[PDB]
């Protein structure tokens, strides 16, 4: 089960470098929505949204892999 | 122990329930593309909070099993 | 001790998110009296705030998780 659980936390690994690349495209975006809250900024913001959500989504999977394997 | 493997079943069924509010949300979200006005952008707000409190809760029960595998 | 350490940053981190929660809980009923603009961003904002959030707490369970391994 060694390479069972390293191999998870590196997928792990790369899906949360993946969250945070989602995030900082999310940062930048919100401060577009200060500067001129438009109504198809919004919509952008809202479909970056749903991409951070989707990749959270994806990384608890590979958490509940990680945690069957500890297990 | 039983309840490890009944928490990791719990976890899975959170689990299933995220990916159908995803599915909900991702289809919602090719709806105000069509029509890009209001309160159908509120539409969607209301399952990105559904998702988030399904994502949060998905997440309590995983540090909840995590405390027992300690 | 890691684990021990792990597991108390988990449970600071997870309390943090679901308080965030609660605000974009309240921020949602706000939305549902009146759709606005200003509100509609308002509502964005705290979205962000606790996806931050989340993220924060993957991270700090992946640790936890390798101190477990």
């Amino acid at each position: 089960t060694k390479y069972k659980i390293k191999e998870t936390l590196k997928r792990l690994e790369d899906s949360l470098r993946e969250l945070r690349r989602i995030l900082e495209e999310l940062k930048e975006m919100l401060e577009r929505l200060e500067k001129n809250p438009d109504k198809d900024v919004i919509v952008e913001v809202l479909k970056v949204i749903v991409k951070a959500i989707e990749a959270s989504v994806e990384n608890q999977r590979i958490s509940a892999e990680n945690q069957k394997a500890l297990a």
